[PDB]
């Protein structure tokens, strides 16, 4: 029969919506998955929303109690119902801070998985965020900077250094405040409290009121003694238990261009090199408003740095989200979303440095606006053919018609970016053409089944906002899915 939750309305997250699902199969045969726990309908941020995770140790069967290892406490986690209404769906919370757009990926060398989040301070997201890096140099090291409550609004004369140490920048020299790994504030060794803001309609307003009840306060907050530049970061956690437990929260943002306005996460999950001399990089695909659309962040020492690339030159800013596999050789071969009616790929044969020029894929009909895809490599070769599994809507109109393909690998006699072709043989049909089918996210599950979880709407729609219960999971055979339409 069916009968395909992993995360829910009633579940531990305390939230009503889920959206952008990653799913993740690790070296040891647990799987994992994490999704935006989307409290305020299913907005984006400006909005109140946590990372959730949850974990597998039957193969992907068995799902356990998500936790939510990436959260702001400055408004409260609670199920509500937001209105569906033509005024009302509209109606967005103004001034909580947020992660949204998860990555997961798993380093299997030295088996350590990171979980990655687009970082929003309060009242923030991707459209309303500034100019800026929100790092500044003091004596040619960065710091991210920190505005004072009593300063001039656009006077940001404080940094974050070692330690968490807060320091005034205009004379070098520390404070009594700092912040520990969430990034809450600390005043003499003392938490600095703060009351939790609740939310709820009146008709069609949307009250958001303090409780009576204390949180920490912290740098990302709206009116936090001292605050961040109000522009997009990126966050990371990492874990050495599969998710028992994980680090202090990582600002990696620190490449964030000082033109771009937000840089943040192709969600879904990010790729190590098996093959070739870069064998052992990670690799994290990333879009912008910026010099560049797509680029990419990669380690080359298993997470302790991270350098940025910009993979083209375009200013536009559309939503390049990207996916990412690699060839027999160890080349990179990505495929992302544009604003530009079509999935492109492009390719690198250095590890991810540089990239070609995106070609247009014409398999797929895809919208103007597009949809996040995702694909991933297969361990086992398909008609004797090294292979990969691509999902994404499949409409012109609207984002339905959910397919998975498989792609079958062959050398083509040249060389470089042109020394592989795919064929794309083999397309399965997810449910019916006129049903909902917006992002997802592929694995291979450890009896070399593929795992799905996807979003069975059209999450682009003002029509289909604030879905309850439309994260969906399923599970195939490979020979289910080579089929032939
Ligand atoms: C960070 C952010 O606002 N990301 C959003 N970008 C638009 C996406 C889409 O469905 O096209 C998602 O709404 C995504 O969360």
């Amino acid at each position: 029969a069916d009968i395909s939750n992993i995360f829910y309305a009633g579940d531990a997250t305390k939230s009503n919506y889920f959206r952008i699902p990653s799913l993740l199969a690790l070296d040891s045969g647990t799987v994992i998955a994490a999704a935006d726990a989307r409290y305020g309908g299913t907005h984006d941020a400006k909005s109140k929303i946590n990372t959730a995770f949850a974990k597998s140790t039957d193969g992907g069967k068995t799902w356990g109690q998500p936790t939510l290892p990436l959260k702001f406490d400055d408004y409260v986690a609670k199920n509500i119902d937001w209105p569906r209404d033509s005024v009302g769906k509209n109606v967005q919370i103004q001034g909580s801070a947020s992660y949204i757009d998860p990555v997961l990926l798993e380093d299997k060398e030295t088996h350590r998985v990171f979980l990655f989040a687009d970082m929003m301070p309060a009242g923030i997201g991707s459209s309303n965020a500034s100019v800026g890096s929100g790092f500044k140099e003091v004596d040619g090291k960065k710091y991210l900077k920190l505005h004072w409550k009593d300063d001039a609004a656009g006077t940001y004369d404080y940094s974050v250094r070692e330690n968490g140490t807060i320091y005034n920048d205009t004379t070098n020299s520390a404070t009594e405040y700092s912040v520990d790994g969430e990034y809450n504030l600390y005043k003499n060794g003392n938490a600095m409290l703060c009351k939790q803001y609740d939310y709820n309609f009146e008709g069609t307003k949307l009250l958001e009121t303090q409780t009576d009840t204390d949180v920490n306060m912290n740098v990302f907050y709206k009116d936090a003694d001292f605050k961040v530049f109000p522009t997009t970061y990126l966050a990371m956690k990492y874990s050495d238990d599969e998710g028992e437990t994980w680090s202090d929260l990582q600002i990696v943002s620190t490449f964030k261009p000082e033109e771009s306005k937000f840089l943040v996460l192709g969600p879904g999950v990010g790729k190590q090199i098996a093959n070739g001399e870069h064998a052992g990089r990670l690799i994290v695909p990333l879009y912008s408003k910026s010099s560049a659309e797509l680029g990419f962040m990669y380690s080359d020492d298993h997470g302790n740095n991270w350098t940025y690339v910009e993979a083209d030159q375009n200013t536009g800013g559309a939503t390049a989200e990207a996916q990412i596999v690699e060839m027999p050789d160890g080349s990179l071969k990505t495929y992302l979303r544009t604003g530009s009616g079509y999935i492109a790929q492009v390719m690198s044969t250095d590890g991810g440095e540089t990239w070609s020029e995106r070609v247009p894929l014409t398999e797929i009909a895809t919208t103007g606006y597009g949809t996040q895809l995702s694909v991933i490599n297969y361990s086992q070769p398909v008609d004797g053919k090294p292979a990969i599994l691509l999902s994404a809507p499949n409409a012109t109109n609207g984002r339905k018609n959910g397919k998975i393909w498989i792609g079958l690998i062959s050398e083509t006699g040249n060389s470089g970016k042109d020394k592989y072709s795919v064929d794309w043989k083999y397309c399965y049909s997810v449910d019916t053409p006129q049903m909902g089918y917006s992002y997802s996210c592929l694995t291979e599950l450890p009896d070399g089944e593929i795992g799905l979880l996807y979003e069975k709407y059209d999450s682009w729609s003002r029509n289909e906002l604030h879905l309850k219960n439309i994260l969906k999971y399923e599970r195939f055979n490979i020979d289910e899915l080579k089929v032939q339409p």
